[PDB]
């Protein structure tokens, strides 16, 4: 039987070692943090995700999705709050099977790291990795306190998350090429309790958004009616600015409440803790960190996060991950040796996660914000109706599909300039020769 070393019992890691284990590989999957399974006196975490059809399908090949869904909301649309507007849900998809699903992400976690002991995989804890030795193929590890053991390894999976140890390793006896792009947005995480949610008619079945430009709040769904609510905030005010809004001028909870009243009084109710959770939950940082080599020959590789950061805009990081380690797994299975798998899963998945990365980054303007674009958007509603396999929204083929994000990106870009040329130089769609369009949907879309 073939070894593997993971390092992260994350979303990847313990998907992935589930994968190889029920294919009789021998696996050892090394956590830095404890197992969240074992019950102890310490609050839960409140923090959830979008899981949409890329990672559900790989849920799905893992015999896990139904148990993850069994605990999660859909979200059947984007209900958009702005002040004296009342709300009205903006349906993602075209029914119910279309739809986004807001999991808790410790849940998922517990769900995957069963799933992976549950196929052969060996998990251990508290053992965070310090340093590689590639060419010895020893690695070390450390607890909390420092307390050192070294492992010998035959093949180094770094699903290690976005501050990646393996990644660093890497970076020893490899250029990386890596270029960080920093996200002037920081984000902090806020409570909205049952009964709030339930006094103030706060939709269960949607995805929120308090848009507000430069900045902006979100709103994911639980089972028990509460809500996770995320601020996008830039962490400094620009030079520029300088009386821009930003996490510097919030120098306590209450300058945070001030700060809510004023400009998101429709929400500010509903947060009955948001000077405790201000203070006492950090200020999270947000980056794409692209890099042009993921692998070290046959040796390690990287995937999810610790191999492509990216801003979180699109609700793809996991969804992402999830499709790497079904590849990942995939190629280790079927390839003449190690070191062809790894090039074989870099050179398919890299132009793929560049794709979702750029895509992420655009969807803040879409989320955060005029008639050209309701002209737009109703153009392209009609040519869906008349060219459903050809006219496929970009937020479909990246939520619904498992089309590769790079392919996504390029019929998106086609779509979008077919829509600003056709509706550039017209006031309303009674002037728009819908053939025409139509015409140009059927010269440059190849049905899918
Ligand atoms: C604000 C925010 C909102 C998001 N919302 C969504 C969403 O709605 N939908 C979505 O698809 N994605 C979302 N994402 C992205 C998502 O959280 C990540 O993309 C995803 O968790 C990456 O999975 P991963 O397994 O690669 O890494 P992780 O899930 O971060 O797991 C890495 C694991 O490695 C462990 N580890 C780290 N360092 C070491 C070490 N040295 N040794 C051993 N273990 C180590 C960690 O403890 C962890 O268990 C969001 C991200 C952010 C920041
Ligand atoms: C954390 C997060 C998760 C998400 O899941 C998604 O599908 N989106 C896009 C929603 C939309 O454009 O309406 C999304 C955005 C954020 Cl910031
Ligand atoms: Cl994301």
């Amino acid at each position: 039987a073939r070894q593997v070393t993971i390092i992260g019992a994350g979303l990847a890691g313990t998907l992935v070692a589930r994968l190889l284990a029920r294919n009789g590989w021998q696996v050892n999957l090394f956590e830095r943090r404890p197992d969240p399974r074992i019950e102890t006196g310490a609050r839960g975490r409140s923090i959830n995700l979008a899981l949409a059809e890329r990672g559900a399908h790989a849920l799905r090949l893992a015999g896990l999705e139904r148990e993850v869904l069994a605990e999660a909301v859909m979200m059947r649309g984007r209900m958009v709050h702005v002040p004296g507007t009342p709300p009205n849900l903006q349906p993602y998809g075209r029914d119910d099977s279309e739809v986004i699903w807001s999991i808790n992400r410790d849940r998922l976690n517990r769900i995957l790291l069963d799933g992976a002991e549950a196929a052969g995989a060996s998990i251990h804890f508290n053992l965070g990795l310090d340093s590689v030795d590639f060419a010895r193929q020893r690695l070390t590890l450390s607890n909390v306190s420092g307390e050192r053991l070294e492992k010998r390894f035959h093949l180094l999976i770094g699903a290690d998350g976005c501050n990646s140890a393996v990644r660093q390793a890497m970076a020893s006896v490899v250029d990386l090429g890596e270029h960080l792009e920093t996200q002037p947005h920081g984000y902090k995480e806020l409570q909205i309790t049952p009964e709030a949610s339930a006094q103030f008619n706060l939709e269960p079945n949607a995805l929120h958004i308090w848009p507000h430009g430069d900045y902006m709040c979100i709103a994911l769904p639980n089972l028990d009616r509460s809500f996770t609510v995320t601020l996008f905030l830039h962490h400094q005010s620009p030079a520029a600015q300088p009386a821009s809004p930003s996490f510097a001028q919030l120098v306590d909870g209450h300058a945070a409440r001030r700060f809510f009243q004023r400009q998101f009084p429709d929400l500010s109710p509903m947060l009955d803790s948001l000077e405790q959770d201000f203070e006492h939950h950090p200020t999270g940082k947000l980056a794409t960190l692209r890099l042009t080599t993921w692998h070290v020959g046959g040796q390690a590789v990287l995937l999810g996060d610790a191999a492509h950061p990216m801003v979180p805009f699109h609700g793809q990081g996991m969804n992402c991950a999830l499709e790497d380690a079904v590849a990942l797994a995939e190629h280790l299975q079927s390839a003449a040796d190690n070191a062809s798998a790894l090039a074989a899963f870099t050179a398919q998945r890299q132009p793929d996660a560049l794709a979702i990365q750029a895509m992420a980054l655009e969807n803040y303007v879409e989320m955060s914000s005029s008639p050209t674009y309701l002209l737009e958007r109703e153009l392209g509603q009609i040519m869906a109706q008349r060219q459903p396999t050809r006219f496929i929204p970009r937020y479909s083929m990246v939520t619904f599909s498992r089309l590769p994000y790079a392919q996504a990106m390029a019929r998106g870009q086609i779509q979008e300039q077919l829509l600003k040329f056709a509706v550039a130089n017209h006031s309303d769609l009674t002037s728009i020769n819908l053939d025409a369009v139509e015409h140009e949907v059927t010269r440059c879309l190849p049905p899918l």
